[PDB]
């Protein structure tokens, strides 16, 4: 098996391990991150949204045992200083939200690792990955690779159809997202100066900037420039909403035509749905992006059309299904 | 001669009990009855205690026939058919019609042959009558109207908006979401839906949950030279109250600028549409008393060569900043009919 | 197979459906409520808390078809109109709150059902059964039957083993129970005048009755009387905690012979953890209790001692698991 | 005037400096945190649960402006170097939860400040005060103070009430509290290494410790040893409930004779209501506890009983209030 190490044993990094459980090929060797063994454990073990952990847990010497197999824990938060040569790593699955940059990941390969796997958008020259839309640009000679964002995994599927089948002009996106782990608990001072995610996360609708639409370039180079928009963190614990209004070059389009279309493209990481679902319906899903042909919108003003979609994501796993396919497909090539 | 404004309140509700507390401090408007389905005590309770919008700032006590309010009488009832009140005995000038059960001009007439004069209706409202946003359409009023619709808490956050966008720089067409608190037409846990709707019959504090709403299809019956020209829904939220409005336009100038846009919301400011350039969330508008506050912060606009996309948003709070507008629409509906 | 009716798809309703499909020999055949198919249909399909349901459901003529087998469906609020004769209905789960009393569940006898267990404690003479702690009480010839409340089964197994090993005095008991659908959505008039359950569910600590403990005679003679109490409703939308303040009559108790007592009556119906959870930790459980040994605590002054001790429980899934180990229990006996 | 320093501009920190406001003869003259002025303004300004700060608020050179009144701001870890003899400091209210002793909150006189108020539990040789139970206590020349902890203010009246009037022999708590800032907002490595604390804050019903009941003899000695309790932390982002469960000398004791004994000790700090109020309905409240009548209950078998009651606290407002009345005390002594 290709041998895995978990950097930033969190809520992506977690779910990535639980996801590897199930994917003949990966092995997780060795976590990382800032705390003891009990607590790593405890985590893996017990998870509010995301349900108990299916097998067996036990903390042991130099780590924790999961279904027989022992994983080595570590607490360096220095990436450079992890002993990757001698556990002979193939590719670090880089959770911490600490190195989302190609040279900060670097200290991976410094380390000893093959390959680094980011679980986020990343700056540098590196590639940006949303499986099933782009994942075929990788070679397997990388070395650093970005996973992009979980709004990105929601969004690029159904960009694509659109314009492949309509063709874009331009477009406006809002994500009605769950509140996340940069958000404070109370109101607080925000480590990165932002007075919205400064505020108590599960009692406000909170606005807050996104990359996914403004970079989707970075995974669909023929719409590079004509997609941005924001997000709205929301009290719920996860489950989010991805809605997109653009202008097109085909003329008279239907609600129909669109629904159809993106029927059309669907597939494992990109869904389709007709159920008038609701966010705690795709909580633990695995598409990476879920349509909801409900949703759809056409606004006709003589010959002037704007038309709205939405896509439903678990921006937890849902982008950790992402991550991990990506993860698999980086470890065959190679 | 002159008197106060004699008001009844049918359904001491979310809106009634805040239209209760809104009128206390509204001079020559008084509640002088009250009617839901429940005892005085449960009255008297909910009017003081508010979960999202505090305790209540008077002295309430339960007495014969109903409850006291800073020594003042109001009279309560209990009776669900509303051609049975005695609004002619208590000489009822407007009905604030807050039940959700008489939006309707023929049902609302009721009040009317119960001997009240007006009936102003806290919703959207059917058959053929007025709909009206304070301080955007409200002089279309001439004081003939006996059954008049407040609108509802999304148009009263959009009309001034789209009034601003429609004026300065000509609207094209349009899509709106808002991102809205919780209401009481949504099921505390998953349950059947009386109105047969599987998505407020949800669990409405533990999800994103999709929903249609009247405010930008029906906005011509507010600013009638921009009808059918806008449409969208709703996301209801987990927070109790406060909410967004989002809109996403295709305007008629060119070259349009987030400056040029911020500026002309600016300009428009008054008592009803608010304006702020502070990072503000949804628990900062609770209690506010704008109809639509205008945030700067939020305005976008995607230029690719010649077309354009802009997208502004405005807050409200569903519940006070309805109420507000509905009181400043109750209390120059009875002005006109001095 | 038993032939199941289900009155009232609610909460306890849709999930002793879902409990049912695991159960060979129980079939359920027939559901009422007061509403449409296809709003029955996807409130089986889809559960904010529950998550979604394993099989696959179509809404047909008749009600809705559940893994190939139909189940019909009904709309009548007088359950004695109900053909429950031509069904050849065995035992009706009541399960809408509103026939919570013996000679109102005879309604479904009347309709020609054989048995009826009420899914709820019920005034009348009748038994109240806490599966694992008093179903040996039943001997088969019982035509309606009280399946208890939710507190009532998390408490039982506890209380029982406080006066079994070390005699019960007397005790408190508080619940911090997740709100339930007797809760406003927003402050509101309560239809049963409760100034309380009128306010908003989701934003308040809320204080309210139970008989849990008041009523605890009924499950476990020989404490009758000794035990009240109340619950707080607290924002979790399911996963409560039972607290338990006791009086006891042996001396020198500790927390060791406490817990060691408590895991020694462990079973399918009443669990024993060492592991630090919370709430969301239990959710989907199948215990009828799950007692919490680190929360165990002697008070000692002198010669006078107080026990606190604390079980959880999924008030649906906890008491639905409970609720169908008697449903199979009763039909197997007559 | 007395002339205050609040290190932690946070939750207890900004509410202090509000309730200050109110409070002749006392002004903050500088705040501390980790953060920029812009951070700061914000926070004081907008408040999700206490709700908007009325007066104007402007950043300035050197931190802001509130009502006219300058505050410095500075952005100092290390409290042993702030500029509190140059600012001549009077108290300092410390507010950041990582001085709560005795010996790391002398950074605070080594820097130049004349007393220290710390708005927690602390260990080392100080008072633990908590006003109206045991203001009396002070006398003026302690460096160091600690005005207790939310839930010691809201259960010290009570348990004062008991015994006095009941003789108590013994009792357990449970207090159902708010979520707090030293919690998760998702699943997450806990930096103390509480399992718990390290769970969803808004999400969860989640066990906590307390030492309210088991130090409750720092503040009334005669029960020293007494009380025991924990926490019960619920996703109402504030007010909390205090329940208390006890055995007394007192026999035949019924809920009117303990619902009157609390209402006989009323004062500015400890309300009495017979409502039937919810949490939210305490938000912003000022009494540092407030006796529910409505959930008196006597358990009775035989001879024996049980007595159960409870009080409501805004851990952040009724704490905070009852903070600032000893602040202002500890000032007014050695004057
Ligand atoms: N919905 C989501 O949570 C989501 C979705 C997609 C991508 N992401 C991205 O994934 C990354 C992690 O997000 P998360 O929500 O899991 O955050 P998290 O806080 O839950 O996980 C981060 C973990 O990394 C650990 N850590 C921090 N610095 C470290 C260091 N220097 N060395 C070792 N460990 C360290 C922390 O202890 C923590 O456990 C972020 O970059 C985020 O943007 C998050
Ligand atoms: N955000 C908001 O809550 C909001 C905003 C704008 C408009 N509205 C509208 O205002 C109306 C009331 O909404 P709400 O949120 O206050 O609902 P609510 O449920 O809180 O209030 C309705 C009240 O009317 C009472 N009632 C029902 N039928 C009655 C009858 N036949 N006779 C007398 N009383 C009766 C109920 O007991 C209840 O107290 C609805 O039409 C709604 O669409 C609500
Ligand atoms: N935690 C819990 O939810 C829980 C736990 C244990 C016991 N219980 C008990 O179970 C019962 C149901 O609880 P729930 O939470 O599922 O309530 P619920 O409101 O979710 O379900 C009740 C269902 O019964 C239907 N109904 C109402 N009147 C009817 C009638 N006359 N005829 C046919 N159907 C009718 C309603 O439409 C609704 O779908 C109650 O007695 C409750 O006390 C609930
Ligand atoms: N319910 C309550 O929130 C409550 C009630 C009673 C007592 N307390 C106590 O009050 C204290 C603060 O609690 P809070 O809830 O306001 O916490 P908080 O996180 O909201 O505020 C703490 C503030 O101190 C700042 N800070 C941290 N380290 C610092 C340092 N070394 N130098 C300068 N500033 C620093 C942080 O940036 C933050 O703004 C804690 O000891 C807590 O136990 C809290």
């Amino acid at each position: 098996a290709v041998k895995v190490a978990i950097n930033g044993f969190g809520r992506i990094g977690r779910l990535a391990f639980r996801r590897i459980q199930e994917v003949e090929g990966l092995e997780v060797v060795a976590v990382n991150d800032l705390t003891d063994d009990d607590m790593l454990a405890h985590l893996l073990k017990y998870d509010t949204m995301q349900g108990r952990f299916t097998g067996e847990v036990e903390v042991v010497d130099g780590g924790f045992r999961v279904n027989g197999k022992e994983v080595k824990s570590f607490s360096e938060p220095d990436a450079s200083k992890l002993p990757w040569k001698d556990l002979n790593i193939d590719v670090v699955l880089e959770c911490t939200g600490f190195y989302t940059d190609k040279d900060k990941a670097q200290a991976h390969i410094e380390a000893g690792a093959k390959k680094v796997l980011i679980s986020a958008p990343a700056t540098g020259d590196l590639k940006t990955i949303v499986f099933n839309t782009n994942h075929q640009e990788l070679d397997g000679s990388e070395t650093v690779v970005s996973g992009a964002s979980c709004t990105t995994n929601s969004l690029a599927p159904v960009a694509k159809v659109l314009n492949d089948d309509f063709g874009l002009v331009e477009g406006l996106m809002t994500t009605i997202h769950a509140y996340t782990g940069d958000q404070n608990t109370q109101d607080a001072p925000h480590r990165k100066g932002d007075k919205r995610r400064a505020r108590a996360a599960a009692e406000n609708i909170i606005p807050n900037s996104t990359g996914a639409a403004k970079a989707i370039g970075k995974v669909i180079p023929e719409i590079d420039g004509k997609l941005d928009g924001g997000a709205q963190r929301v009290p719920v614990a996860t489950g989010s909403l991805t809605e997109l209004t653009v202008v097109l070059e085909k003329q008279d389009v239907t609600v129909e035509q669109v629904n159809e279309a993106m029927k059309n493209a669907s597939n494992e990481s990109f869904g389709y749905t007709e159920d008038e679902i609701v966010s705690s319906d795709v909580v633990g899903m695995t598409y990476g992006s879920l349509f909801d042909a409900t949703q759809t919108r056409v606004m006709s003003v003589g010959d002037r059309q704007l038309v709205k979609v939405a896509a439903w994501y678990d921006n937890e796993m849902s982008y950790t299904a992402q991550l991990v396919r990506t993860l698999a497909y980086l470890a065959e090539l190679s």
